[PDB]
């Protein structure tokens, strides 16, 4: 999709302190060979205090993002809150809390689930919503937030390809103006890969209690065996190249003109990495930053863009590729042009 | 919102067999007075077999809905799957399973949370998406699905205003054609009421284990206490009347021109009920149906419309109000006009 009137008016991350892979190895929580393979140096870790529940971190990130774009909360017509896991209280609309605290009483709020891709996918849904004439306002607030905890989640081991960081991020879209223009979005998808995210786990009538420790690495392996596809890996490559190519082509931008690409935090550590598939070197990606935060739920792309802007790592005229991807498997990409700093 | 080119192409429910309120009373699971007050005659109860997990029930409803509307799955550009509770496997994309099983590999799928309003809120989001030019196809598949279980959920008692039914529903939107035209949608909202849905429950770092039995009625009371609002009654009235009023006006329709309103399944049993606020007698609402199914997660409005159409309770030229409402608090309403029977 080529966007003629869609802007990022603000972006922010609210992140707790860093905790190092080194300290996890020293404490016996993380196998040292795994630490070395994956290349992740540290991950953000929140306290267990109520003030650090995901919706409250999200509400703070939202305020920061709305403050920086000087958007009147009266002009926000939609709130989307994406996440991966528990929000602190069950049977309860977390998204309405985020909206109430950051914007106000009279804005429609949805929780969104598209696993790791939720932040990027929300951009398409919100952009469509803003252009449709449903709401009178010109902005949408997009938030993410998660805080991982035992017994269910071991941040260092529950996923093979990454390590989980706690925290929240926010991105405010506008059809009026902003410091960046969204030039394009495009989604690649292959829903056959959903099997890799459940493995041989049976459908249970009730959450399993007490919670065993999650092991998504082992789901992927069992998932691959049950699916018995001859071309598993290609299905991934195809959907990722589709998202990349359409996002670039609809933005009228060649890959050599991308100043920086913000990607999901993950690492194989052996052969080809995502950056090889994207056709650009490691140092033009957000890996150097991401390997300090870990995988911050659905918010890697918002947090990474926040990092670039806050540190003047981009200037006006630069084009930035935001690259999603999450279990499903779904990947939304976007090209953003910096207009003002 | 007034819609120029939005249609309902198909609608369906997949519902497990009925379990009566009277049987629950006799098993000691439901108090006789509460049964009488609430007036729910029965609710749908699924088995605990893997085949009745919510995403599978949702897949069956989606396929029925798509088949009843002659929509090719290749023309669906978006799947939204709304729910209130556990889908059977954690840390996993349920919405992608629904999409794969009913529609295919190459359609973006999202899980959607807007408590009891998810099904109606999904119509606005999908409608916007379909008109935007983002996806190639002309149709969107909307699903709901839940299956409630102990210890956490006691379907008969965990919500005061209703009793939960298991099952799934589906609705297919199209920019091209269908059996009904969506004339309008409108949302009323008041996010200050989110506190009523959490009460004084502390934010916990991990789900509380073992799960105690949920008591949302007590949460409402604890939340009302903390919030200390001067005008709670008026907050409900203002947002519900706003949704009703805007949907009717954008559709160019008066309440007396509404043949039927499909409403959330809930009941006070004393005083004024939602139908009084809508200005409709009981008989012009979905209550006669909803009191046999109970509150089927986010799917009451889809399920109620399917029942209307499957049983020839409306005919071409009739207008129907689909009326939402859920904890948040958010209520999305739509006026649809029947163009032909499917």
């Amino acid at each position: 999709m080529r966007w003629e009137n869609l802007f990022v008016s603000g972006v922010a991350a609210w992140l707790p302190p860093l905790s190092t892979a080194q300290d996890a190895v020293m404490a016996g929580l993380l196998d040292p060979a795994r630490s070395k393979l994956r290349g992740i140096e540290s991950v953000t870790v929140a306290s267990d205090a109520e003030e650090d529940a995901p919706p409250r971190m999200a509400a703070r990130a939202a305020r920061a993002a709305l403050g920086r774009g000087d958007v009147d909360p009266a002009d926000v017509s939609l709130v989307l809150h994406s996440s991966l896991w528990f929000q602190g209280i069950d049977l309860w609309p977390a998204a309405s809390y985020v909206a109430h605290e950051a914007v106000g009483r009279h804005v429609p709020a949805f929780g969104l689930a598209q696993r790791c891709n939720g932040g990027m996918g929300a951009i398409e849904l919100a952009g469509a919503y803003l252009g449709s004439g449903i709401g009178a306002g010109h902005a949408a607030l997009l938030t993410t937030g998660d805080r991982f905890a035992g017994p269910r989640i071991d941040r260092w081991n529950s996923v093979d390809v990454t390590m989980y960081g706690d925290g929240a991020a926010a991105l405010v879209l506008s059809t009026r103006d902003g410091f960046a223009r969204v030039l394009s979005t495009a989604t690649g998808v292959d829903n056959s890969l959903e099997i890799l995210a459940r493995g041989d786990e049976p459908f249970a009538p009730h959450p399993v209690e007490p919670s065993p420790v999650a092991d998504l690495g082992t789901r992927t392996v069992r998932g691959a065996e049950l699916a018995d596809l001859p071309d598993l890996t290609h299905r991934y490559i195809d959907l990722l190249v589709a998202a990349k190519t359409q996002a670039l082509e609809d933005a009228g931008t060649a890959i050599e003109d991308i100043a920086h690409a913000v990607i999901p935090v993950s690492r194989r550590g052996t052969g080809h990495e995502l950056h090889d598939l994207l056709g650009l070197p490691d140092e033009r990606t957000s890996w150097a930053y991401g390997r300090t935060t870990g995988h911050v739920g659905a918010g890697d792309q918002y947090a990474g863009l926040a990092h670039l802007v806050e540190n003047a790592l981009v200037q006006p005229g630069d084009r930035v590729l935001l690259f999603g991807g999450g279990a499903g498997y779904t990947c939304t990409a976007a090209v953003v042009e910096i207009l003002r700093m």
